């Protein structure tokens, strides 16, 4: 029927740790804010947040659940659970249009909507993601209390991973053809304490059983994979944001401001080069609220 | 006593760091003299998910957090001196204490230095700030003043608006040039060039002829200094920043001393929590990873 027109100083897209920390500098600067969130974050997966100080072993539900109801405390924040799927400039900023088909206008944008882990194509180990198959050890490695580690072998990345496991537990490479250590290397996970097996994996099945080609079964406490990851969103690209090959996938490239290449956009969390962690996107998330709110004054 | 590392200051940046160390189950030792920069206020705000929690809360859930891991230990006390072995780090404590690290993580903060105006220190946190985006929006718009004291103050003056109205007051003890005076016309921001006696009430600013101009704060763009020569003393390079100095850091938040990393307010990039506790975990991660490759 009928509507009042908004405007919003700042527009976040992604409302998890990143986008929540930037808005709330925003919402705390008097400005208008909007977060406009599709609610699947990246740590979806797991029962339990580690080394975010504050936020140790509590639930990735209520962290977030938590920031969002601390933001909207605020009157001059706003959410709205939707997806972005277009985002224009215009004479008068920026208008993003969304799924719902409803449209929102902004002065400058805040790009906070994570990445996506794209998993090997390997039986079994989709459906174990963030219960026993990780991608960072700091995240989970204290966990496994010591017991029996697989890295899953993805090419030379892995080979770090695995040189650095044994810090959690008794370490197992699992090269799945992927990798072969040459003869410095091959010295070292020996040194290292850690065992090599080379045999394709068929399937990963129980809680965190490895099941071999050759029909061998060897039960981990947990996995570990140096995964692909992606932008979850082309809005990046749509508004002109240069975007960085990483050693890992792509990232949204941004200055010591966390400003994007396109004026009037900046950046933060896991889309950008020095992000991956809860306690980066917090950090980074604050320093590109603070500098949106800083171009709306200083232009 | 051996371990790991040890990290010198146990508040926001401190605690980031050994919680990484921790969970990547090495001997980590925090040393921390229990003074940190936001005593003073009674709420914290700009961390998401610690919004209006008072920092000492914020403090105690860190190091209950921490200590839940056997393998982190902590020692209420003051790191005094800190020296080079080949055989790693010995620090000494005001108590007489020494420990022994492989490295170490540096957290011991800033101290501000205010100026000296009756009235001024005894409302600092509570009337009286540094930082708008941890104190401005409690001012709920009312009028604002920012006191005087070289060029961040005139950018601060030009910020302040946003929050409420802003009078730029140079305490008779210094004249902006045209090219400042213009632009804060340009922002109505009054400029108030008598001298001032003191401080009353909550933030009224009383004249030296007694007048009294009221405001619901005060803010400073005040020097600050390292809380310990600890870093100097470690031959860690030191810059000076416009409103103070600060331990030089790569990009691992490793100083020039090798096995010396540095988080926190005392780095470019610190002068808040948000920021201490995301550096903070970055020298964590940087200080272990050293530990296993080095
Ligand atoms: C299994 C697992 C466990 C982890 N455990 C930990 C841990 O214990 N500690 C830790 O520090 N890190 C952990 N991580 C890392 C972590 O999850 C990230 O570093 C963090 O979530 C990133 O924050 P973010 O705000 O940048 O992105 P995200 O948390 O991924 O959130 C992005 C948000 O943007 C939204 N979005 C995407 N597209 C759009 C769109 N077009 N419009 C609107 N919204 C959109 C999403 O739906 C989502 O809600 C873990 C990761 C995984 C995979
Ligand atoms: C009044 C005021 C209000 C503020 N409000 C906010 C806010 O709302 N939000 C926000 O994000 N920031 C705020 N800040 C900023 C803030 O306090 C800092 O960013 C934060 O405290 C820095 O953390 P830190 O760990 O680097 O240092 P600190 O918090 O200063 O802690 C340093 C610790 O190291 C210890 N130390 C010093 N020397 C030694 C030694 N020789 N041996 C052992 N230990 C030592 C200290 O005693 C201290 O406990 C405020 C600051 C002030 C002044
Ligand atoms: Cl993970
Ligand atoms: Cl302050
Ligand atoms: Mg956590």
């Amino acid at each position: 029927s009928e509507t009042s027109p908004m405007l919003f100083d700042v527009i976040v897209i992604g409302g998890s740790h990143a986008g929540q920390s930037a808005a709330l500098q925003i919402a705390r600067a008097r400005r208008r804010v909007l977060v406009i969130d599709a609610g699947a974050r990246r740590n979806r997966f797991a029962s339990q947040s580690h080394g975010v100080i504050g936020q140790d072993g509590r639930s990735p539900d209520a962290i977030a659940a938590d920031g969002k109801a601390q933001l909207l405390a605020y009157p001059n924040a706003q959410w709205r659970e939707d997806s972005v799927v277009r985002a224009e400039r215009s004479d008068a900023g920026y208008t993003l249009i969304c799924a719902s088909g409803q449209h929102y206008r902004a002065c400058q944008l805040v790009l906070a909507f994570g990445v996506v882990d794209e998993l090997p194509e390997l039986e079994g180990l989709e459906e174990r993601w963030g219960e026993s198959v990780f991608h960072c050890p700091y995240c989970h490695g204290y966990e496994l209390d010591g017991g029996r580690i697989g890295v899953l072998g993805s090419g030379p990345l892995s080979y770090l991973s695995a040189m650095l496991m044994p810090e959690w537990g008794q370490t197992v490479f699992l090269t799945d053809a992927s990798f072969e250590p040459d003869e410095e290397q091959r010295e070292a996970l020996a040194r290292r304490g850690v065992e090599i097996v080379r045999d394709r994996i068929a399937r990963i099945v129980d809680r965190a059983t490895v099941e071999l080609a050759d029909g061998r079964r060897i039960a981990f406490d947990g996995l570990f994979t140096m995964n692909r990851m992606r932008l979850s969103s082309p809005v990046a690209e749509q508004l002109g944001c240069a975007i960085e090959e990483g050693p890992l996938g792509p990232y949204v490239r941004t200055d010591d401001a966390m400003e994007t290449s396109t004026p009037g956009v900046f950046a933060c969390g896991d889309i950008t080069h020095r992000g991956g962690t809860v306690a980066l996107a917090i950090g980074n998330g604050a320093l590109a609220g603070i500098a949106a709110h800083r171009k709306l004054v200083f232009g």
